[PDB]
């Protein structure tokens, strides 16, 4: 991911998340839209981000459902353009398996979200966080998701998942976690509202790529 | 819910979708309405539904993020049409309490799921859905949905959550549960496949309703 930065396009209205995105685009190359933008716009917003872009877009669609969804919920987000998908692990091996079957089909990718950012997370994912990243590596999961909010849980999912894995990290910035030391763990890190709700977002994205270089 | 008996309409072409939700509306009168038709069809596919077939429509959506963008999502389902949201609870007390937020700003309702219906349910959330339930119960929630695939887990959750609570069930049909037995503990039942797959689909539905009565 170009500069280890990712955009976290959670704006609700098409014109502001393009005006963003084009802003930006410069520091990043790869976009995670989710159900905030596409349930406002449209899943035909993945094709048109993809195209004005060039960039590659992970659909952040945190699929949570049994298999048999879960595989109508995948052929969906890749029919619309999505590079990768983010798939919750709490659901267990079979629903994670059904995404992976989808993604092999299709020639995409599957990012697996093993612990969450924010602080409800402690209360049932923490606990079972390890065993959901040992699962998604006995299922020859290689894309994983932890959060920039602990990075001592960071360091652990690193540790399980190993070096070849590629690790994306949450929280940067609004939710509290810092660029750098979240740098130590992921290969890159997603970066929302720090850059898209302010008053200069290239600004920002050039701040945060500053930092990172300095890495 | 007329009958005690919900339709799962998880076909992805409006057209085959329309059909066997006109076919069977004199059975039922809430549709559940998932990601497969919204991501397939769209967001005004609710709204059309709502409208063409006078029910109330529950968006399974099954909301499993942070607190910021779970209020975005709900708040984006909610300007849709939908009546209610199903919010995973497994993400803890602040991610459900954003959804509960907005489903009192708008004047709708969240179902909090608890346990799910399919095997991998067993690894992870089944540990922890006597505790899910609970806070559910201590948020003030009083919508919920559990596995018709296990009598005895839906036994349980009815248990935490009192008769006066509102208990909703899938896996009924094609994931193996029963009506009659589901239905000892859930006020109604989510039938899909069983219905949306048959060759007569109303048929489907009134031999299913024609066993509830018996109860
Ligand atoms: C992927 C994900 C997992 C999670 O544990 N935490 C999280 O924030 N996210 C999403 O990342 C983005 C974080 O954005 P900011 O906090 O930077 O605004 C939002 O889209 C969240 O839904
Ligand atoms: C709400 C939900 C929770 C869950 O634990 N199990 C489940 O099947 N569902 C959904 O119910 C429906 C079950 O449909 P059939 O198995 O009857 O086809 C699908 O939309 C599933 O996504």
């Amino acid at each position: 991911v170009m500069n280890r930065l990712i955009l976290a396009m959670d704006l609700m209205n098409r014109d502001d998340a393009l005006r963003v995105t084009g802003e930006v685009r410069e520091y990043i190359d790869t976009v995670k839209i989710g159900y905030p933008l596409v349930l406002s716009e449209g899943m035909d917003i993945i094709a048109e981000f993809r195209k004005r872009f060039g960039c590659r877009i992970i659909a952040d669609f945190k699929v949570a459902d049994i298999p048999e969804t879960n595989e109508k919920i995948c052929r969906a987000t890749f029919k619309a353009g999505a590079d990768a998908i983010i798939v919750h692990g709490f659901p267990g091996a079979d629903s994670v398996r059904a995404c992976l079957n989808v993604a092999e089909e299709m020639g995409r990718e599957v990012f697996l979200l093993t612990e969450m950012s924010h602080p409800g997370a402690e209360m049932f994912i923490q606990g079972a966080a390890d065993e959901i990243a040992r699962m998604g590596v006995d299922l020859g999961v290689k894309n994983y998701v932890g959060p920039s909010t602990r990075p001592e849980r960071l360091s652990r999912l690193r540790e399980i998942i190993g070096q070849d894995s590629f690790l994306i990290s949450p929280g940067v910035g609004a939710q509290g976690g810092d660029p750098g030391e979240t740098l130590r763990f992921a290969d890159a890190i997603i970066v929302g509202r720090s850059i898209y709700l302010a008053d200069n977002p290239a600004a920002a994205a050039a701040g945060i790529i500053e930092s990172i270089k300095d890495l």
